């Protein structure tokens, strides 16, 4: 236990008066509402209460920024489904217990209500009541988080202007360590309610709210399906020798439920389309079938913001599809035939699925006349696959999903891989098509409609049998998972684990490799 | 779960096996499919009547697998097959024991190197629940 | 350590207990180390690793795990302390929480471990961290012969280790957990001491491996070794036994039953290859054989070869009354085998057209030699179902199986060197584990194969509780070992434990 | 002189009673036998009193193991050629003054007489004082 640290960094005086909590809102609420007196005894960790200061952070980087509320406690964020209203202050600790070789200071201010958010430069964060503290402090730095308000309480709906608590990185982090390591101090943030926190009015406990952090399905990735091709997942892996910021359109959801692009909710819709065909027997390339692209069930198609019908193949290649048709010959009614369409651009085509028309063909010399009508196309095999966003118009622009990124310097995209049926002539290896998130998470996020807190979700990946955490990763709020990997060779992981969330982290959270 | 219910929607009415293309002049390549679990695990005969996702209705079924051929010009090719799921008093198919024989309508001499296959149902014929 | 009220021990059990028995007061003075109360924090560990998890009982003290054979039940608090070996230039934290005696089992994040009563001790503290372990319970007093739910301690790595390391080793931070009873530990009711228990270290038989017997083939053991080049995860069906006393598959108790079967004879003089053998198998203790949960009747062979049982033939042909000749069976598939050991249809053949006028009755089958030995699972059915044992494993990276090689009678036409069929446990270790019926604590024992006269170690192996011994061998060639030491059992370890190189 | 070490590692309490030395064996010996009162003044080094802990040592390695006797002193091992008999206890120090960058702990037990030697695993060395 070295005392070359700073143990004289106690809870300093802040220029603020004591603020009355539940004594004001007692005769304006309709009932008597006390909470359990063992909630006030121990400091438990905030849900957004995990941050990290790498030495690649400039001064003026906001480490955490969390409003006062019931979202600073796992107990009060659980009790606030039962109530509509809260008052009173909290008491927040800070575990900044970095190494004895680091050097640097943080400053934790007390931003009042109705202060405009956004910029908050480092010059003006000292003008608030603030506490300055080193990153080597042994004891936990305590600080009060008062409830400055003009109304008698706050509703438990997060649009309340309330007192924030911003932590700017004041001076940069550096180590006087004799070689090759630059330590990343990993702080935590503990909190408990003060002596006069109180909820206001009892209410039916609704789960679908705020806070009620994100949950994930307990299913292994070797069981889940793929969101760019109708197949299972066959092992996730990182690779820094690939297109690093792709621009896919299938299987890209937000973590507030809103699907982004041409992505469906059902898993039997990806790389599939349904249309009302128009067949014709040609003396050239066999048959020609135009299409009028609509949904699979029967919903109409008007070209709006999605670049294609939901579930359209968002890659490039020569796609062989299966459709059962009504042959007008005498002896057989139904037989599924195999067309082949120019799904890729291939430097020239005649198809533009943004306005609802693709054109398939099957090489057949006999006069094969088909009763035209509604059909549903499904893929069979791929020929000359490229992972490029195709031409949804003929050569024009379309409303696309934005490209995947940006990452931090040193963060690699996590890719769930599957293998498509291919038509290969000289090659004997499988074609690898990867997605940013499987379909079982898109149907989990669309069917729950979560509320994102800050910027990103800190995940883990734990093996089922050993119980060993394989890695930790950072699920951003755009539906991709970026983890920190240093090298460049393709690193592969086992697939029998299960993901599990931990906390909300900002974009500045440096991950361990 | 009960029966042979899978979890993923990409597993229903389809299987995956370790192929053995064998049987000589009946219809074509009477392949032998050692039925295992679709995630790559091995199958253990317990209490559920089949591997998970295996089709449970009577009728002849066409399945499309990926064939690593032996001829020149191409290695990978998708050959449609013909299974016989229903009893019909004579059908070499034991999914509970893990060995299912499927036939092709190919009177040629297509040599096919065996390996690992994933079955995909193209079309049933004569459906009966 | 944070808000738990003081919990009554023997002040509550006293109206309903017949006796209240005090302990010797010198047990309250010494801190004795708990079993499985040891961990290590490398800098490669992500936060959220559970360092240990151990329940309050009389199994936390070797003084009290011995005394709890004389008594009916116990009540009261323990008192643990946690040492931590770390200098002043480390950085990291460890949170030790008091999980209530429910909250059943699952993955605990770092966010959830702070919601229990907990102590967040830094990793560079000097003095040990005393903390109470109260006896929160629904009943008046627990019973010593019943593993009922009590209050656990769960220790989670809170913030990761931030250190340097020279170039090797990588600076693990070790930590131990010592305990003693509190002032109100009491036992309840004096009984006679029983031997089985459930607090017994697995004692291995004091027997050198040269005097053992092999599991697969009825031969002595001729040497234990390692070999990476073989199939690393075999699927043998003989010599498989759980440490808790459960046989896995076809493994019999006694070493006489192996590679043999007792059946009912059915002899038909054929005008083809002479005589063929087709028997009605039964269980060798005189009971019926029902095709069930195991791949074969008890004691059937499990290798890929061509066999030759002998007979006992009571022939009515004149010249000799009771004779012993030799048949020839085939165990491998070889694309032609009508062998159904599951249903009980074995197919052997005499290679002679001699008119053996054999009367059919009860026999047994002692084997003679083998032809074409392959390390492959035989055909317990033709192309059909087989409930078999799982493959042996999985091991850690760096660890390999430790086989017991024997040499059997090999009929060959080209090579003279004898094959080495091996197993994972000799049959002295199989009847020991089945009869004693131990109780698995965590995942693996930690054996130690010392020589008797020298007293020097040879290897510190690790016996998993599925019935196989691993060894952290890191080379590539087959390294053999002396076969004159004696296995000794050190302790229970978790399955993420690292041995030393051999 | 850094105080980032552990100077609060004083001679701790051990669960043992005081043991009478030469007061028992006084009326069963045949003569009056005192030794020099300057032998009791200074700590001199044991003859088997030098050990070392490299980082290639596993836990459970026995560092030293020395019975109580006249062999723990260069004075008493020299005086014990003149005598046939001894009684009483010793007082032993331990100079473990390693660097300020090392980390690790040792445990020094008090094994009673008639305890079987040999193995002495690390699980049971904490059961002694
Ligand atoms: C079954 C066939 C299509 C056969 C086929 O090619 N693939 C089907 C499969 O694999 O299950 C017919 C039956 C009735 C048809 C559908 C329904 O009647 C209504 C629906 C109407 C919209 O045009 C969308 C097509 C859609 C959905 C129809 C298209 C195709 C259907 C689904
Ligand atoms: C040939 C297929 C490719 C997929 C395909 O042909 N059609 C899929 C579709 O579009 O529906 C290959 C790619 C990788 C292969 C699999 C995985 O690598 C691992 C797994 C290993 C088991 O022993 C056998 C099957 C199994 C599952 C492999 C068999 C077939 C696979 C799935
Ligand atoms: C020829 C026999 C093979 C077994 C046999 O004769 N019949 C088949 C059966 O065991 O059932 C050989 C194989 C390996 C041999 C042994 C080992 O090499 C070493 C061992 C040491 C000494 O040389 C004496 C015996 C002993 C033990 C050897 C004697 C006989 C063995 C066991």
């Amino acid at each position: 236990s070295g005392q070359d640290l700073v143990p004289a960094a106690v809870e300093q005086a802040v220029p603020i008066q004591p603020v009355a909590g539940a004594a004001l809102a007692a005769p304006a609420a309709g009932q008597i509402n006390q909470i359990d007196p063992w909630i006030f005894q121990n400091f438990v960790q905030c849900p957004l209460g995990e941050f990290s200061i790498s030495p690649r952070n400039t001064p003026g980087e906001i480490l955490f920024d969390l409003a006062l509320g019931p979202g600073l406690n796992p107990y009060l964020a659980h009790l606030s489904a039962m109530y509509t209203g809260w008052v009173g202050n909290m008491e927040v600790q800070l575990v900044l217990a970095g190494n004895a070789f680091t050097a640097g200071k943080v400053v934790v201010a007390l931003v009042p209500p109705y202060f405009p958010k956004g910029s908050l430069t480092t010059a003006q964060i000292t003008c608030f009541p603030h506490v300055m503290c080193d990153v080597r402090t042994l004891e936990p730095i305590q600080l009060p988080l008062l409830d400055v308000r003009r109304v008698l309480w706050h509703a438990t709906q997060d649009q309340e202007e309330s007192m924030r608590l911003v932590c700017m990185l004041y001076t940069p982090l550096r180590t006087n360590s004799p070689g090759d390591e630059s330590f990343v101090v990993s702080g935590r943030l503990l909190s408990k309610p003060a002596a006069d926190f109180n909820f206001v009015y009892l209410t039916p406990p609704i789960e679908r709210t705020i806070y009620r952090m994100v949950d994930l399905p307990v299913i292994q990735p070797r069981l889940c399906t793929h969101a760019r091709w109708p197949a299972p997942v066959y092992g996730l892996l990182v690779d820094p020798s690939l297109p690093s910021n792709p621009q896919w359109q299938n299987g890209r959801v937000h973590v507030d439920g809103t699907l982004l692009g041409t992505t469906p909710i059902s898993g039997s819709w990806v790389s599939c389309f349904a249309a009302e065909a128009a067949y014709e027997f040609q003396s050239g390339t066999g048959e020609v079938a135009t299409f009028t692209l609509i949904e699979q069930d029967g919903s109409a198609y008007v070209p709006g913001d999605r670049a294609a019908p939901l579930g359209y193949p968002d890659f490039s290649g020569q796609l062989e599809i299966e459709v059962q048709t009504e042959t007008t010959k005498t002896g057989d009614k139904l037989k599924v035939t195999t067309f082949e369409m120019i799904l890729g651009p291939t430097t020239n085509a005649d198809q533009a699925p943004y306005q609802g028309r693709v054109f398939a063909s099957v090489t057949a010399a006999a006069s094969l006349d088909l009763v035209d009508g509604r059909v549903r196309a499904v893929p069979r095999s791929i020929y000359g696959f490229q992972d490029t966003i195709p031409e949804y118009n003929d050569g024009l622009l379309v409303p696309l999903a934005p490209p995947i990124g940006p990452f931090l310097p040193g963060e690699v995209l996590l890719r769930f891989r599957t293998y498509m049926r291919q038509i290969d002539t000289a090659d004997a290896a499988a074609e690898a098509i990867d997605c940013a998130l499987p379909q079982e998470f898109v149907s989990w996020f669309a069917s729950n409609a979560f509320t994102v807190q800050s910027e990103a979700l800190l995940l883990r990946y734990r093996n089922t049998l050993t119980g060993q955490l394989l890695f930790e990763c950072k699920l951003y709020n755009e539906g991709y998972i970026a983890l920190s990997y240093s090298g460049s060779g393709p690193l592969t992981f086992p697939t029998d684990g299960i993901f599990e969330v931990v906390s909300w982290v900002p974009r500045l959270y440096q991950l361990a490799s």
